[PDB]
């Protein structure tokens, strides 16, 4: 029905980011030519944000022709599960599509479903209980029935993996108290998906009721952990006997059942089951806040580090390297690996939780002890053939993940860096730790927006070196497979905006847009590889000049 000058602005509209508003006159055009969009299933997001739900007979319309579109992508169904959306149809049809998600990209999502929840109705939840160009680099740049809860429970009742994050993450809603003090029917919500939750498990079979004694087992032994950081945070004495409480306690298994235990799933990672803390091991990092450095045994005789934090908020770090492993996986399953590092983050609180530690030398210690990166490289994996000396697998993996942090952490608008939070394995991998400051938050004034060092490129052989060139490639086709997902990482930070985040919740109505900024989707595919490649010559430039 549209002609080819409409179809063309049809086009646009359709090809907006999920946060841009639509203007009265776009949402005319779409209106007007609803039946002939019902075709493109990537046009129903735009289609409903024309909807005036408070009208009845617009709203009427609306679901008729949401019964006949195309069905929409799993990944446009994280839009209709935001605040944006009241009509319950409109979100039952969300879960509907979620639910065609196997439940390895399911978790991928299940942080922000969490909180997504708090735009669930809060009395069907009750009711379920029992109660720019540069001309010199064209040439160079080439271009490469259920609702959200009972869906929910409905999975993690069938794949432990599901049911560990659900539980933890849902204990530690339940244990926000600024949302039990500010918001306390969504206190409530929160407290009924786990009665839920927990009367779901003990209504199913065998080995479905013993993941309901596993999570209790793991709420166990957390708490005996927790009891054991207090016992020794408030110790008497210097740090070597904080230690010492805190290897004897754990070497008490008759007291604090820490060191001995039947296999329970680690928090961290479930499918990972431990036998108990090494006892002799376990010491406190030297921070003020004393969180300790714990060997978890393995059911498979490995040992597993963790870092658990007591007195700490660690929610603004889980989202982090939960949005790292997302992009990681992204970025591989467009057949790319940076050889990135998303560690572990799991609050079991808002005020203690688990890390997983990752064998490494600070970038600062390497610099102090070799003297440069390459020094540490050629002790460590000498390579006469190799570049510079180097093996070459070591050299590949520290420009590729050099090139994944620079763009990730720029998209994140990390802050703080400093050598002490660059960290280094001896195989070659770069990552960063401790994302206290993020959204361009900074705690010096003029942060650069790209985040890069004299020490990471002299790593790579300094800016006339191949592994250079290949470090800039690396990045711009990072930063375009990551625009590629814009519309997703948009609506997974849009789920966020509500949560109690300190950098998110300094701003909620402005964090997308800080998130979506730096896609620069204004900007062409070629002029983006243009810009990436400006931000990286212009922040090295600064770094030597
Ligand atoms: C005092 C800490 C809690 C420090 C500060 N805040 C953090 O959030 C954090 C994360 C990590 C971390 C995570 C994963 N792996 C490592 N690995 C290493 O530290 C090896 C170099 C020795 C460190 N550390 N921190
Ligand atoms: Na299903
Ligand atoms: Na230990
Ligand atoms: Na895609």
């Amino acid at each position: 029905k549209p002609n080819a000058a409409t179809r063309d602005q049809l086009n646009i509209i359709v090809s907006y980011p999920p946060t841009k508003q639509l203007t009265y006159e776009e949402q005319d055009l779409v209106w007007k030519f609803r039946y002939y969009l019902t075709n493109q299933e990537k046009a129903l997001t735009k289609f409903l944000k024309c909807v005036n739900w408070d009208l009845p007979q617009e709203a009427k319309q609306a679901l008729e022709l949401l019964g006949k579109w195309k069905p929409m992508d799993v990944e446009d169904s994280l839009e209709l599960l935001s605040s944006h959306y009241t009509n319950p149809t409109v979100r039952r049809y969300a879960v509907a599509r979620l639910r065609q998600a196997d439940d390895e990209d399911l978790l991928m999502y299940l942080l922000q479903l969490v909180q997504a929840l708090k735009y669930e109705n809060f009395d069907d939840i009750k009711n379920g209980l029992e109660p720019e160009i540069d001309s010199s680099q064209i040439i160079t740049s080439p271009l490469p029935e259920q609702d959200l809860c009972t869906f929910l429970i409905s999975r993690a009742c069938k794949n432990s993996t599901l049911a560990n994050y659900l539980y933890w993450y849902v204990i530690v809603e339940c244990e926000d108290q600024d949302t039990q003090q500010r918001d306390p029917k969504t206190h409530e919500m929160y407290l009924n998906v786990m009665r839920r939750f927990s009367q779901a498990l003990l209504k199913g079979d065998k080995s479905v009721r013993v993941m309901r004694s596993l999570l209790a087992a793991q709420q166990t032994f957390v708490d005996r952990l927790v009891h054991l950081m207090k016992a020794v945070q408030r110790e008497s004495g210097n740090r070597k006997k904080k230690n010492e409480r805190l290897q004897a306690l754990l070497g008490d298994n008759e007291k604090m059942n820490l060191s001995d235990v039947e296999l329970i799933p680690l928090p961290l990672e479930p499918q990972v089951k431990i036998r108990g803390i090494i006892p002799e091991t376990a010491t406190l990092f030297k921070s003020a806040l004393m969180p300790a450095q714990l060997f978890f045994k393995t059911e498979d005789g490995g040992k597993y580090p963790v870092i658990f934090k007591h007195g700490d908020d660690l929610r603004q770090d889980q989202l982090i390297l939960q949005i790292i492993s997302l992009m990681d996986k992204l970025l591989r399953k467009e057949n790319l690996d940076l050889k990135l590092t998303p560690y572990k983050v799991l609050a079991t609180s808002t005020k203690h939780g688990f890390m997983q530690f990752i064998q490494s030398v600070p970038v600062a210690e390497v610099l102090d002890t070799e003297g440069s990166i390459q020094n540490f490289f050629r002790k460590y994996a000498p390579s006469e053939n190799g570049p510079n000396g180097i093996s070459a697998e070591v050299m590949d993996t520290y420009v590729k993940s050099c090139a994944g942090y620079c763009v990730i952490t720029y998209i994140l608008g990390v802050g703080d860096r400093h050598l002490d939070n660059l960290l280094l394995t001896k195989t070659g991998k770069l990552f960063h730790i401790d994302f206290g400051y993020i959204l361009g938050r900074d705690p010096k004034p003029l942060p650069p927006p790209m985040k890069l060092n004299k020490e990471m490129v002299e790593g790579m052989g300094g800016t006339q070196s191949e592994q250079y060139q290949e470090f800039r490639k690396q990045c711009y086709t990072a930063f375009l497979h990551l625009r590629r997902y814009s519309n997703l990482i948009l609506n997974l930070f849009s789920l966020m905006v509500d949560a109690n985040i300190p950098d998110i919740a300094l701003e909620p109505d402005k964090t997308v847009k800080k998130v979506q900024d730096k896609f620069r989707l204004d900007l062409s595919d070629e002029e983006a590889v243009h810009y990436m490649q400006s931000l990286i010559d212009e922040s090295v430039h600064a770094l030597f000049a």
